[PDB]
């Protein structure tokens, strides 16, 4: 049955009290909602005191079994008090004076020998005195009553710690009782408590709980409850440095672990940064020590532009894979932008360092250390020039660190190359514009082959298996975004279809963006959303895609790339470059890296007389990757590193087609 507030209005105390000790809290109506009827309820104090007396008398009585309605009598009283803060007619309830009424039925729970953890009962009347505390007030007396409960549960912690019951019960009781102490002294003179200097018993109960050190996966955040809960409670101990002592012990125990970062954020937050020793801590120096220890091994490449700093479990076969597969999806990023000089002068990503953990779980620790989300697979910070991602097993993602690398990468050209200004902020921003673009190209760029321009990626077109009603999104519906998952995979999908099916829209797009012309972009936004037809035509392209998908590939860099090619002449190679591309006037410049030399060759293509920019750019690509392949039948292995480019697109004086051209590969021969 249900039962009514109006009704218990009308009845005696001693009726009343009978009847919440039987029934459960959720049986009352509106009991934490204000109404006119829950005002008399509550606004009569002996109404309350019988309920606080009949809790008294409760908690004398309680058993294993028998719950005595203890957790229905809490509910009622923590209502009282909530409505107590809210409203201005219930106003002596939020006094603490009155508060203190219903220590002695917190006392009684504690003095009956049933206050131990064991049943299903005992367990939710601690989790149900906790939760009072924190709405009512405790005192010093209070609570070192619960360091019998706390002792046991330390003692039996790898049991109790796993079980969430269990667990939660001792919890809410700190979580709480904190959680009154708090408020109590939120802008007083914390030593003005009555409290404290005489919690020494219960501070030292935490210190054993948070200093426990053999710790495992399941039972670390009780040890960690315990550290963190040790600082905010040492705030009561007239000895400072002995607490201050024990967080440093902490940090020391489990050193570069989840406890130690939250000692360390104990002792500059709570402690001001001033260690037991009296002098300032070094904040910074810790979280630079917890770096080098996840990120031990440094690779350095392009003349020190180019740094990977990984764990040390992540191969050096990949390093280098990671770096050969940057210049695929670069070359690729500038054919189709057309532009290879970065927009703007001495900003941070003229250097980019790359970050590489071992594991998802190592990867967490990245918040901590660089103040990053790592609820993702990866991460570009423009204004740092850095992206942060882990090495990953098939069984973890189903994306690889190669793929993932690509994405991201295509980020870190998005920003340098082609968005002027930082990274979301700007006119391209203002209005929702290229949300699809930025998540599209990229999953599409990250396709990137040495000769074959850009290719879907298997796992994009298995995603895409999916039903086909509704689901795929409108070429419009993709355009405009706070949608679902698969923005992505459909953003991609109208990338792959302009850049297949109607290359011009494609580079107008991009030169729009490069010349930071809103209104441009805009136009061809609308021009798109606002036809049926290319929607028609776009909604094919998805069924092509999904057709695609059996004997679809996933790009990855060439084992090639990892052959000792052997010496050649530098000479001999930039000569026979020049000859294959048809390039003339050209420079070239070297470059050390870690594993090995490499070489970018820059020059100035000529053709013929101009078929139409598109065409052009057409012809171009297929010529280009054509002296790619060709060159790569001659007998030195190293051909097989080369990726080219071409940028700046323009005709003669005669309407002669004219490219910049961009060659890059290995170099064997030193100086
Ligand atoms: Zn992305």
């Amino acid at each position: 049955t249900m039962y009514d507030f109006e009704y218990l209005n009308g009845l005696s105390y001693t009726e009343l009290t009978n009847l919440i000790k039987n029934i459960k809290w959720n049986q009352i109506n509106g009991l934490f909602n204000y109404s006119t009827g829950s005002q008399k309820f509550f606004g009569d104090k002996n109404r309350v005191q019988a309920i606080i007396n009949a809790l008294q008398e409760s908690g004398r009585t309680y058993t294993a079994n028998d719950m005595k309605g203890i957790e229905t009598f809490t509910e009622v009283l923590r209502a009282g008090f909530y409505l107590g803060y809210y409203n201005d007619g219930l106003s002596y309830l939020n006094d603490r004076n009155f508060q203190d009424k219903c220590i002695p039925a917190m006392i009684a729970i504690q003095k009956n020998p049933n206050f131990k953890l064991g049943t299903a009962v005992q367990d939710e009347v601690i989790t149900s005195l906790g939760k009072l505390i924190g709405n009512a007030s405790a005192n010093a007396e209070v609570v070192n009553n619960c360091v019998p409960v706390l002792k046991q549960f330390r003692e039996n912690l790898n049991q109790y710690a796993p079980d969430y019951v269990k667990g939660t019960a001792v919890n809410e009781l700190i979580k709480g009782i904190e959680f009154d102490f708090s408020g109590a002294a939120y802008e007083k003179d914390v030593k003005t408590m009555p409290w404290y200097g005489k919690i020494d018993p219960f501070i030292n109960e935490l210190k054993a709980l948070g200093l426990y050190g053999n710790i495992t996966s399941a039972t670390e955040w009780a040890s960690d409850v315990g550290i963190y809960y040790l600082s905010k409670f040492g705030l009561y101990s007239t000895n400072r440095n002995d607490i201050v002592q024990s967080l440093e012990k902490a940090v020391d125990m489990y050193k570069y672990g989840k406890i130690a970062f939250v000692a360390m954020e104990r002792i500059t937050w709570d402690y001001d940064g001033i260690g037991s020793n009296g002098k300032k801590v070094d904040h910074d120096k810790f979280l630079d020590d917890a770096e080098k220890h996840y990120l031990p091994k440094t690779y350095t490449f392009d003349n020190g532009t180019f740094i990977i700093r990984a764990g040390d479990k992540v191969s050096e076969e990949k390093i280098k894979r990671l770096y050969w597969a940057s210049r695929e999806v670069k070359s690729q990023f500038h054919r189709v932008v057309g532009n290879d000089k970065a927009l703007e002068v001495g900003n941070a990503d003229d250097v980019l360092t790359m970050k590489i953990f071992n594991s998802p779980e190592e990867y967490k620790f990245n918040t901590n250390i660089n103040g990053v989300s790592t609820d993702n697979g990866g991460l570009y910070i423009e204004p740092r020039g850095t992206f942060y991602t882990y090495e990953r097993t098939p069984q973890q993602s189903i994306f690889s660190l190669e793929e993932l690398f690509r994405h991201e990468y295509t980020h870190y050209l998005q920003a340098r190359y082609l968005v002027d200004g930082l990274w979301g902020q700007g006119p391209f921003y203002e209005k929702n514009r290229l949300t699809w673009f930025d998540e599209g190209t990229a999953e599409f760029f990250a396709g990137s082959t040495r000769t074959s321009g850009v290719l879907p990626r298997k796992l994009i077109l298995g995603y895409l298996a999916k039903d086909k009603v509704d689901h795929r999104y409108s070429l419009k519906k993709t355009l405009n975004s706070d949608s679902d998952w698969m923005f992505y995979n459909y953003g991609f999908a109208v990338a792959h279809y302009l850049y297949e099916k109607d290359m011009p829209t494609f580079i107008k797009m991009n030169k729009a963006i490069l010349n930071t012309d809103v209104k441009s972009y805009d136009e061809i936004i609308k021009k798109l959303s606002d036809d049926a037809n290319k929607n028609t035509e776009y909604q094919n392209h998805i069924q092509e895609l999904v057709d695609k998908y059996q004997g679809a590939g996933i790009p990855l860099v060439s084992d090639d790339y990892l052959k000792d090619h052997g010496y050649k002449k530098a000479s001999e190679v930039y000569s026979e470059i020049s000859k294959a591309a048809s390039l003339t006037n050209t420079s070239v410049t070297a470059e050390k890296s870690q594993y090995f030399n490499t070489f970018t060759l820059r020059g100035t293509y000529t053709g013929e007389t101009s078929k139409g920019e598109f065409k052009d750019w057409d012809e171009m690509s297929k010529k280009l990757d054509g002296t790619l392949e060709s060159l790569a039948k001659n007998s030195w292995s190293g051909y097989k590193t080369l990726t080219a480019y071409f940028t700046n697109y323009r005709v003669t004086s005669d309407n002669k087609v004219q490219y910049d051209v961009v060659f890059h590969g290995v170099l064997t021969d030193n100086g």
